[PDB]
């Protein structure tokens, strides 16, 4: 019955999350770059074809800039990232990392006995970390928590983050990845029984 337990929710969340968290040449993400750059993946993605046809091609579009170089520029640095993948940049009035929305997520994790750990020195509210934790909760049959994560701790900023990211990606693969993410999270959003939390955006 619950939308986290069907339509490839966990599988799709893990794919989107890893491609946003790990480098395209990494052991974690290279196989995923390879699935999205081959025909066939669209058959298993939980969205309709009229919207996937264009992304199939777009994911395969060659480009002088390397996946590795695009990711570096979009997610690592050294310079300012065009769309910072951490919730508190979007939700905290001050746009700092480890901000108030980050604290809210951490407190919620601790109340619900959620033991999922992020890597060291890293804030909990990274877009991909959130998608991997949602996947992980789904797999564990923790549907209520999964829905709360999305409603309360991801969807309030994820659309804004994706909007700016899709507009500034400037690389066919990552722009396609962004659009895929937006279409998919939107679809999930429409399946929630619970309202998305109403929060101002500060970037």
């Amino acid at each position: 019955t619950h939308f986290s337990q069907q339509d490839n929710f966990s599988v799709a969340a893990r794919v989107l999350g890893a491609l946003f968290y790990y480098a395209p040449e990494s052991a974690e993400a290279a196989p995923l770059v390879a699935v999205l750059t081959s025909d066939g993946w669209e058959t298993q993605w939980p969205l309709p074809e009229a919207s996937l046809a264009p992304l199939v091609t777009a994911f395969q579009t060659q480009c002088e800039e390397t996946h590795a170089q695009a990711w570096q520029r979009l997610f690592v640095g050294p310079w300012a990232l065009p769309s910072p993948p951490w919730g508190s940049v979007w939700l905290d009035r001050e746009s700092v990392l480890f901000g108030d929305s980050t604290l809210a997520l951490r407190q919620w994790m601790r109340e619900k006995g959620i033991q999922f750990e992020m890597k060291q020195n890293e804030p909990e509210d990274h877009f991909g970390s959130l998608l991997l934790m949602a996947a992980w909760l789904a797999e564990n049959g923790r549907q209520t928590e999964c829905e709360e994560l999305l409603a309360w701790h991801l969807f309030p900023w994820s659309t804004r983050f994706l909007d700016v990211f899709i507009e500034k990606a400037e690389h066919p693969f990552y722009r396609a990845l962004g659009e895929l993410a937006r279409l998919t999270l939107a679809q999930w959003q429409s399946q929630l029984l619970i309202p998305v939390a109403v929060k101002p955006l500060f970037r």
